[PDB]
């Protein structure tokens, strides 16, 4: 999307919106919307309900209303994760984005494979805690941009 569709649609202004609408329309393959048919910005187009929106395009309304409420709910997604930093004996940095509530196992085993090595043979260590497959991270309170370190097992 345009640099401007990209934000929330809170900040849509009226050109906003009807570049919203020519996007969508060439992205879904839509019937050509008639810009004249949103007249209004970004905090205007929250207030409508779907029947608002199948009212005014009846051929696409409901689907320009359910792209919305996809977009309303990107930073919430975003706030379900974190960023992770894998620092290696070598000092090397592998860099992962993992949700907060999903067991850390599937990051070590991804770890691992990268780095050909056996899966149970590295541990990973989170601020002096050894991490278990089922470890997640909100259960550790890691933040929003976390480091851990991974040794080679003894």
């Amino acid at each position: 999307l345009p640099a401007h569709l990209r934000l929330q649609p809170i900040y849509w202004s009226r050109d906003d919106v009807a570049q919203w609408l020519k996007w969508a329309e060439n992205e879904f393959s839509l019937r050509p919307i008639d810009s004249n048919t949103f007249e209004m910005n970004g905090k205007a187009l929250l207030l409508l309900t779907k029947e608002d929106f199948r009212y005014r395009s009846p051929h696409s309304g409901d689907e320009l209303y359910e792209l919305l409420q996809h977009i309303l709910a990107q930073p919430a997604a975003e706030g379900e994760y974190i960023k992770l930093k894998v620092i290696g004996q070598d000092s090397s940095e592998i860099h992962f984005k993992v949700k907060m509530t999903t067991h850390l196992k599937k990051l070590k085993e991804s770890y691992c494979q990268r780095q050909g090595v056996p899966m149970n043979s590295l541990r990973f260590l989170f601020e002096g805690q050894r991490i278990a497959d089922n470890h997640t991270p909100k259960e550790l309170g890691m933040e929003e941009e976390d480091v851990i370190e991974v040794y080679q097992e003894q």
